[PDB]
């Protein structure tokens, strides 16, 4: 029984791989991971590997030869896995050749299930073209863009969400730390995962907030979503649970998620496209570039607070990221339009007026021509009012730089930036270490464990590595992520078009904007205001979606909680018994209005 993992193999990203993998096969005993790839052995920094595992298998050949495919035994492979090359300069070029690989790879035996990773959503598309590939059936593409900027755009309503997503389906050893310090509550949150269970007989017919509370209270379960067919994220009364009905667990074993399948005893306005068709997110008319495009003078002639700043570093050279995938989710219908925030790009006008195409359909967005480095520029767009700023590169120096100037900059009575909302996406792990002063580096000590991460400041590409295995081991956590952090899922219309197209509200359309929301949630003027001081997260979490169909699902806390520093780090589904402080945040999914 064996599975082979090709594509872009280096003694970086295998090594990572048969990380994660032998972190979750529960029976790694039989499992052989036969790798292959072209590049000459490296028989030297290889045969260690082929020394701390016994299960591993390395060959010479390459995916595209049908007898490099025999003598991989590819027609009793469990399953074959592509690895992108994430850093490729060219990603449509990457990506073809990944598409490629499947389309030999099922030319000989068409039924072997594929994972594969895409840079590029666009992309992902053309699998749908192959014959043989069925999504249906269990072949998956792990589209990096929309994933990538899709835990940063839920970060935006809900800092550190990025990394809470992460830590939920990457696989590690707790630490088993005894002093009371922030990483101790910390590591205990990442000790959770992500399960998927079938729901027992017992429950049906009984609306999903009781069955969630029962799953809390009895069980110790948290249950964020269900499945008869589409995931309906924290669902509220209106929504029962029938037979075969399919839940989302979070958990710290496997074994406590198996109860739940074992439990006994006016005229006008009715005439503007406000919506793409499937009434799914926010739309509007094509805007020409030049309606958005600021000077540094009328940016700063407006006040701007709550709203996405998005630096960027690239020019006409660079390969487009592809920011749709960031600004679609926060432009998702179950927000209310008053409430949608401003993003405003900051970068060359030459690289952002590429992607402009992808993005003239969405409300409220504009572009300043400048750089992350002007401070200047990150006055007039009032960074120190702003929700978030994301700093993103294109195809890590830069985005530091860009991050460590906000930080020593003063403002207005005066106030130092310390303390506002950044993330910076690296693509080196090894280099979070300059993200902060205050912090403790060393550089081996895994990404996962450094304060900028905990803490929801960081985001690497890498992060998305081991949801390789996560999918491959459970197809269901993927869809879920995805569904979560993209708003919601339609994705046969893009495919189509590649550009989201506008409609008139009908009813049914209008019904869709009825989901739920990541957001953040303070325990200061609240009607939970009381719980603040020493209370239980538990029951919180039961007023909660007793009274307002509210989920919740950890605490982004102080790590000092005398201190002026207000860095919070995130705390995945605390236990019941959780003491609260009242300057903390919860994670929650709200209902729609
Ligand atoms: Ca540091």
């Amino acid at each position: 029984k064996h599975i082979v993992v090709c594509g872009h193999i280096t003694l970086e990203s295998v090594s990572n791989f048969l990380k994660d993998f032998l972190h979750k096969d529960r029976d790694d005993v039989n499992v052989e991971i036969v790798f292959l790839h072209n590049i000459s052995p490296n028989l030297e920094l290889e045969a260690l590997f082929k020394r701390h595992f016994t299960q591993v298998e390395f060959y010479q050949g390459s995916v595209l030869n049908p007898h490099d495919l025999a003598r991989v035994k590819i027609e009793s492979a469990d399953a074959c896995l592509i690895l992108a090359n994430k850093y490729c300069a060219d990603p449509d070029a990457e990506d073809a050749s990944n598409i490629m690989r499947v389309i030999s790879i099922k030319n000989y035996h068409p039924k072997i299930r594929i994972i594969t990773q895409m840079l590029q959503y666009h992309n992902k598309a053309h699998l749908l073209n192959i014959p043989s590939w069925n999504w249906k059936e269990g072949d998956d593409a792990i589209c990096l863009a929309e994933l990538k900027l899709g835990f940063i755009a839920q970060s935006c309503l809900a800092q550190g969400l990025s990394t809470m997503l992460a830590n939920l389906f990457s696989m590690r050893s707790f630490i088993k730390i005894e002093e009371d310090t922030w990483q101790k509550y910390y590591l205990e949150g990442v000790s959770n995962e992500m399960y998927t269970e079938y729901l027992s007989s017992a429950f049906v017919g009984l609306s999903f907030p009781t069955v969630c509370e029962l799953c809390f209270v009895k069980l110790k379960l948290l249950m964020i979503a269900i499945e008869y067919s589409r995931i309906l994220i924290n669902p509220g009364n209106h929504l029962k649970i029938q037979e075969g009905t399919l839940g989302f667990f979070i958990a710290s074993d496997a074994k406590e998620v198996k109860r739940a399948f074992f439990y006994c005893k006016d005229n006008m306005d009715s005439n503007v496209k406000k919506y793409d068709s499937t009434g799914m997110f926010h739309w509007c008319a094509p805007k020409e570039i030049e309606k958005v495009i600021l000077t540094r003078s009328e940016a700063a002639m407006t006040v701007l607070s709550g709203h996405v700043v998005v630096c960027i570093f690239g020019d006409v050279s660079s390969a487009l990221i592809g920011l749709r995938n960031l600004v679609m989710p926060l432009r998702a219908s179950n927000f209310h339009y008053h409430e949608l925030k401003h993003i405003v790009f900051v970068g060359s006008i030459e690289y952002l007026k590429r992607e402009w195409e992808t993005l003239h359909n969405f409300p409220k967005v504009s572009i300043l021509p400048g750089t992350p480095l002007s401070r200047a520029d990150l006055r007039a767009v009032n960074i120190n009012l702003c929700d978030m700023c994301v700093i993103l590169s294109a195809n890590d120096k830069e985005c530091i730089l860009a991050s460590l100037n906000i930080k020593s900059m003063q403002f207005d009575s005066i106030t130092t930036g310390v303390n506002i909302p950044i993330i910076t996406e690296l693509v080196n792990d090894t280099n979070v270490q300059f993200l902060d002063q205050d912090d403790d580096d060393d550089p081996d000590t895994e990404l996962y464990l450094t304060q900028p991460f905990a803490c929801g400041t960081a985001f690497a590409v890498s992060v998305l590595d081991s949801l390789m295995s996560a999918t491959y081991f459970n197809d269901n956590i993927l869809t879920l992520i995805r569904t979560l952090v993209t708003g919601g899922a339609l994705e046969a219309l893009i495919a189509e078009e590649n550009a989201l197209r506008g409609g008139y509200s009908t009813p049914q359309t209008l019904a869709n904007r009825d989901r739920c929301r990541v957001a953040q949630l303070a325990l200061l003027d609240g009607p939970f205001a009381d719980l603040g001081d020493g209370g239980c997260y538990g029951d919180l979490f039961c007023k909660a979606l007793k009274t307002y169909n509210m989920l919740c699902f950890g605490i982004y806390r102080l790590r000092d909680a005398p201190s002026q520093c207000t860095k919070r780090y995130v705390i995945t589904n605390p236990p019941y018994e959780f003491e609260l402080v009242p300057t903390d945040l919860i994670f929650c999914l709200m209902q729609f209005d």
